[PDB]
């Protein structure tokens, strides 16, 4: 193998400017990093700059360098959707025609009617809402009537809340499985179904650790599957295992924050493994992008950047670090949905003694998967062109 270990970091939603097909998605003008940098009056990301972020695109506080540490370019998304699952499935070698849907006006009557018909239970709510706010609003009615609180967020989710003393846990799980079946439909294609059991009384409801998430398998066997099948390590950090529904994963490390994600990355650097360590830094998307908070987003980017020199120090000669994103989520953009953007790509190994150069623009995110597959000598994905030989 060229590299013994590859560390792949997805900065979730960290887009680098509107894609050629942005107009189709209502995303003209979008620019996640660029708009953040303007808000911050210059983003302080000196380590990403050293890697070559400014060499991809110059932005406020982010300038090109004469000798970037590694190779750099951006990637264009080929799949139809601009969600997390689509972006990640494409990164690992797939092409996804069917987009996962978001529901700012709630779910279609047709879907909810069938859910009622299959379960024998009434549905209340049916709107985007905070999971804690909707319990204060509707939790008492739920307890009194045995109905189901169905709600959504800014992402592709269908969430079902029910009190554990009124609707038995095992019944809530059965209901969610029915919903998971019904939502495998492009009339109303939902990324995740989530059980949200709660306890307590009006004015004091608590959501329990009995939450369960019902994910879809990726629409194809991924490069992760092939790595696992060839007895390589595939270490998933953060939301990675959930995003792939565990497919191809050999170890999973839960994280509570971006800083905790970087700590687990450091943990994997300290492990003797051969294969892939795959981190998702989700805070950018979950806390700041959807909430349209450019200040919080900018601060989070600066906090992430400050962690990188320790990562640089621990990389071995036969390690490769890949940093990218899975879509955009411009915090100064109308609405609450993601944005269709190019994503940055930085590729760095300490073995790059003369620094890096510009790579040709990656025409699919699957180029990452192809590179990983070629490195480890496993079956090449159907889509994607490796850049391994360019490094
Ligand atoms: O805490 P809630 O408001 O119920 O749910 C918000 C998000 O919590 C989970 O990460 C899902 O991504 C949801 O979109
Ligand atoms: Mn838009
Ligand atoms: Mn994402
Ligand atoms: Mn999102």
């Amino acid at each position: 193998n060229k590299y013994k270990r590859i560390f792949l970091v997805v900065m979730d939603s960290v887009g680098i400017g509107e894609a050629p097909d942005a107009e189709q998605f209502g995303d003209l003008g979008s620019d996640t990093i660029g708009h953040i940098a303007e808000h911050m009056n210059g983003l302080q990301m000196p380590n990403m700059v050293k890697l070559g972020l400014g060499n991809i695109r110059e932005m406020k506080g982010i300038s090109k360098v004469e000798k970037p540490l590694g190779y750099y370019t951006k990637m264009q998304e080929k799949s139809t959707g601009k969600d997390t699952m689509t972006g990640h499935w494409e990164i690992m070698g797939l092409y996804i025609d069917t987009p996962f849907q978001v529901f700012p006006e709630g779910f279609p009557k047709e879907l909810l009617d069938e859910l009622e018909e299959k379960t024998g239970r009434k549905i209340i709510g049916n709107k985007p809402a905070s999971g804690t706010e909707i319990l204060d609003e509707l939790g008492q009615e739920q307890m009194e009537t045995g109905s189901l609180i169905v709600y959504t967020s800014a992402d592709s989710v269908l969430q079902i809340a029910a009190h554990e003393e009124v609707v038995p846990l095992d019944e809530l799980y059965k209901i969610c499985k029915i919903a998971r079946e019904l939502t495998l439909d492009e009339k109303y294609m939902v990324g995740r179904v989530i059980a949200r059991p709660f306890v307590g009384e009006p004015g004091n409801f608590t959501r329990t650790p009995n939450r369960h998430d019902y994910a879809l398998k990726p629409f194809g066997r991924t490069v992760m599957n092939e790595l696992k099948d060839s007895d390589y390590d595939v270490i998933a950090i953060g939301k990675i295992s959930d995003i792939y529904d565990g497919e191809g994963v050999t170890e999973s490390l839960r994280t509570k924050s971006n800083m905790d994600g970087m700590d687990k990355l450091v943990d994997t650097l300290n492990m003797d493994f051969t294969g892939l360590s795959f981190l998702n830094l989700v805070d950018f998307d979950a806390l700041f992008g959807h909430r349209r908070d450019p200040q919080g987003y900018g601060e989070a980017l600066q906090e992430y950047d400050a962690r990188l020199p320790e990562v640089f120090a621990k990389l071995k000669e036969d390690d490769l670090l890949l940093i990218t994103a899975d879509h955009g989520n411009d915090p100064i953009h109308p609405g609450t949905d993601h944005t269709r953007e190019y994503v940055p790509l930085l590729a760095y190994s300490p073995s790059m003694k003369e620094g890096g150069q510009e790579l040709p623009l990656r025409q699919t995110f699957a180029d990452i998967g192809a590179t990983v597959a070629e490195n480890f000598g496993v079956k090449m994905p159907e889509y994607g062109t490796s850049f391994l030989n360019e490094l």
